[PDB]
């Protein structure tokens, strides 16, 4: 049924990291409160793009806090 | 499908708060990782129960973080 892949390609994205479609999200930015995998939060650091990939606000890695579900 | 019911039941617990079921997790707690609704979150700081629900680590209002998806 079509309706019930839809809701589970919707909450599989709701718990995905958005970033690589990988990981499951375990990393929250303090200073916005978006979350994605510890991964993608780590190479956006090591590649010097300190910005929040959704709504662009400004973090370094003490902002960076792990998150469990 | 059963298999697809299970993996929609279990994407569904990874998404809800685990204390009412009803809302999606929203709030983390900064002292320990786990995350729940901000209902549940307060409704226990209203009790004077300031104990994880999961892990019993003690926390206070300020240890809360507003969480998105
Ligand atoms: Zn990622
Ligand atoms: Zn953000
Ligand atoms: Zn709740
Ligand atoms: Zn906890």
């Amino acid at each position: 049924d079509e309706a019930l892949v839809e809701e589970l390609a919707n909450f599989r994205t709701l718990v995905y990291c958005s970033l690589c479609s990988k990981n499951w999200k375990n990393m929250a930015i303090k200073t916005c409160g978006h979350v994605f995998c510890e991964n993608c939060c780590k190479e956006r650091l090591a590649a010097r793009m300190r910005k929040c990939p959704t709504c662009n606000k400004a973090f370094s890695s003490n902002d960076l806090l792990t998150v469990h579900l």
